[PDB]
């Protein structure tokens, strides 16, 4: 780990707080803008729709990636959210209801054990199993972010090979002839500190950088801040061009 | 099947001439600009790379997408073939080198079988092991490849899914929040006519477009048009913004 603080230009030039980790994995090695933030242990939010998939895939919840949930007919305030969802859209738009009855249907005794076997955060699942990532008890710093995606990229979690290649896919965000991003965001709203998260990694021709970053987000209107700051640290790195 | 001569423009407008053939996955539904040419069977090229690397993985040949092919040391004339590669690597920048090594480790028996197990093309790999996608004996047509392209996304081609997942994820070439575009290049070179390809599909958020183009390509020159008559054509029917 080694700690540099001329990323935070990159936060105090949009008026915010927050931390970019990054994971050298060739190097074996880890930099950030805040160590005791980077250890800091939040709720993920939506970034848990990334276990959440894993958990539903390997128990059969989710039969695959095509797979259509239907709305449920409740017109909520996100438009993405009324309509019909696979496990890429509903990843991608982070809806939440399709995801509740993900966990619903994996009940706590089988949501707590996979998490356990995850070595996911704090491992807890305190409050509802269909919404403990949002305001329950489960906390996760960006390092552990780092260390649960190390796992899934090189198919180490405990779960199928298979489980891990679907939820890789349904990760994915970007991608052009210089990079690929796998990656999942979340906004946790419910429980203060309210926080963006991006979690996931880079793709190189030989290089993979591991990223895990949240920032303070006292409104919804700097939501895009999560990618933008992330991309400035990637290129300021020359990570990314 | 639909013929819409309008996308002859496109090819016009750079004074090319092509055939491009979209299947709307939802809709079972397929469109082209000349029906005749879209079942003109051409040299794969190095869009045999997928079904290369299909047959590669399933066989052992490649152990996973990790596996380093090292360089040969052998300086070739496309620069970023003088390196060590990857599947992804060796996917993207259609590395023939690393590509005639599977082949010649499949061997002539089981590239054969496996093709006819495709059902790819003519099903005919004579020629040279190692060369025969480029100048041998196997042809397939631009509607051929998307009916491999379709047993490929929905795992029916007779490898392991595993297999096809991870020759799916080399595929990545493209990817926003509007689209997901998996294909393969290809430049048939060595017999005439000279022709460029691109093949795959465009993933979108409830479809999936499947495209298989062809275009006479005289020289190295114009090989970017493959891509952007291509998306001409998608824009036009309103596929990719
Ligand atoms: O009920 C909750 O707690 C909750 C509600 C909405 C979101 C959400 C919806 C769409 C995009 C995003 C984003 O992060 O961009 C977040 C997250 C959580
Ligand atoms: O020896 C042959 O026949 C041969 C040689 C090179 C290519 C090639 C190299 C890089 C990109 C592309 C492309 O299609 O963009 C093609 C193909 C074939
Ligand atoms: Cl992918
Ligand atoms: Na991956
Ligand atoms: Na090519």
């Amino acid at each position: 780990w080694q700690e540099n603080k001329s990323w935070n230009a990159h936060f105090t030039e949009h008026k915010s707080q927050g931390v970019v980790v990054l994971w050298n994995e060739n190097k074996q090695q880890g930099f950030t803008n805040n160590l005791k933030r980077a250890n800091q242990a939040f709720l993920p939010a939506s970034t848990f729709k990334i276990p959440n998939s894993l958990i539903a895939l390997d128990l059969g919840v989710v039969k695959d990636e095509h797979q259509v949930f239907k709305w449920d007919g409740q017109t909520r305030d996100i438009a993405t959210w009324n309509r019909d969802h696979n496990l890429i859209t509903a990843m991608k738009y982070s809806v939440v209801p399709v995801y509740q009855e993900f966990a619903r249907q994996i009940g706590e005794a089988r949501m707590s054990k996979m998490l356990h076997a995850f070595d996911y955060g704090n491992e807890d699942i305190s409050g509802n199993v269909d919404s403990f990532w949002l305001d329950g008890g489960i906390r996760i710093s960006a390092t552990e972010q780092i260390s649960f995606l190390r796992k899934l990229y090189h198919n180490k979690l405990h779960v199928s090979e298979r489980s891990q290649r679907i939820v890789k896919q349904a990760m994915l965000t970007e991608a052009n002839g210089d990079y690929i991003i796998r990656a999942k965001t979340g906004y946790s709203t419910r429980i203060e500190p309210k926080i963006g998260w991006w979690v996931g990694w880079v793709e190189l021709d030989d290089n993979v950088w591991f990223f895990a970053m949240n920032m303070d987000m006292p409104t919804s209107d700097g939501l895009g801040l999560r990618q933008a700051i992330t991309k400035e640290v990637l290129k300021q790195e020359k990570i990314i061009p």
